[PDB]
């Protein structure tokens, strides 16, 4: 009898004797569960079993990090943002700077409406990438999928990924067969990616059977590479060396725009809905999934007293120091991958421009930005 039957025997306790222990933590999660929100949710379920529990999981196992904040929670179907929307909208909010349950969500993948980006200064920019994230309707998430969805997520992207020519041939490799030798080539091309050490993707489940059905696809010229079912169904990469941003965007759109194409003629769709734009797993990726960066040569303005606020006008978000930093957009719902994109690029220059009037000795007032 495949039935939650446990579900039903928790709902024998008390709302508070089940109520997590969340006085120590730092996450989303934590900041909006309350004793009456939990006793309102803990009895629904979607259709594939997904509970609120099975949501907040990973939140109560990890306490966060006393000055970084994490959300804390996970989705684990199409259906459990709708589900539990009265716990994921006032997350959603909070940490996509007030996106409101009635705001909208716009997708746009044409490449031509991105105006520059194709002369980002190679002096300052040693390489630039677009990545982001799909699923597959119909199937559970990697929380919650069983071995039989998993597999069949596989035998799909394979088959759709073995019809792309030209620019976009490539090959697959299975994690399980894969080779020593193999091994080291991927390690060397930074493309490999083996099982979570993470605690927070741990404690969700999603690392069940490791490592059946679990791949990697990438092109012969190593510009597109593509992870099957690690932290979501599919994890679509393009990079290359330089601060050609524009090529990169276009292979980007070119090769999703096609593999998307392949899903449909077998009937298969991306999970997506007007508000929400592309569901994936956790609610911080939501919308466009889209992390756009170069690493690029700052020196100067690295140390300066304002990068700090320069940033947070122009919308962008840094990491990796030597003078190298790891840049891109801090926005993921609320506007279109062209926009991301778009001020990915105009920021850059702009940063460029900074960082050489630094070089000559010149103050850099002038060129302050407004909050964009």
């Amino acid at each position: 009898p495949f039935s939650n039957s446990h579900n039903t025997l928790k709902l024998r306790f008390p709302a508070e004797d089940e109520f997590p222990d969340l006085s120590g933590h730092n996450n989303h999660m934590a900041k909006v569960l309350t004793p009456e929100l939990y006793a309102e949710l803990r009895a629904k379920s979607t259709p594939s079993g997904f509970t609120v529990d099975d949501v907040i999981q990973t939140g109560v196992d990890n306490p966060g990090h006393p000055y970084i904040m994490t959300v804390g929670c996970v989705a684990g179907d199409e259906e459990s943002y709708d589900v539990f929307k009265e716990l994921f909208d006032p997350i959603i909010e909070d940490r996509h700077g007030g996106y409101k349950p009635t705001d909208e969500h716009k997708t746009d993948l044409n490449p031509d409406n991105l105006q520059g980006g194709d002369d980002l200064d190679p002096n300052y920019v040693l390489s630039s990438r677009v990545r982001t994230g799909r699923s597959i309707r119909g199937f559970c998430l990697p929380p919650h999928c069983s071995r039989g969805e998993r597999r069949a997520i596989e035998k799909l992207a394979v088959e759709a990924l073995s019809s792309l020519d030209g620019d976009l041939a490539g090959r697959y490799y299975a994690l399980k067969s894969m080779t020593e030798a193999e091994q080291q080539q991927l390690i060397d091309d930074h493309f490999l990616f083996d099982k979570p050490v993470s605690p927070l993707l741990l404690a969700s489940g999603m690392a069940r059977d490791w490592p059946d059905a679990r791949g990697i696809w990438h092109n012969d010229n190593k510009t597109f590479l593509v992870w099957i079912n690690e932290e979501d169904h599919l994890r679509v990469i393009s990079m290359q060396k330089g601060g050609n941003m524009k090529e990169v965007f276009t292979r980007f759109c070119n090769g999703l725009t096609q593999i998307e194409t392949l899903f449909k003629s077998k009937n298969y769709e991306f999970m997506w809905n007007p508000h929400l734009g592309y569901i994936l797993t956790c609610p911080s990726n939501l919308g466009t999934g889209l992390r756009a960066g170069v690493h690029i040569k700052l020196p100067h303005l690295g140390k300066h007293e304002k990068f700090s606020e320069v940033l947070k006008r122009l919308r962008l978000q840094k990491r990796g120091v030597g003078g190298v930093f790891d840049v891109s957009n801090a926005d993921r719902l609320g506007f279109s991958e062209v926009e991301l994109v778009q001020m990915v690029v105009d920021g850059v220059k702009l940063l460029i421009e900074m960082e050489q009037r630094l070089e000559q000795g010149q103050a850099i007032d002038d060129l302050m930005p407004a909050q964009k």
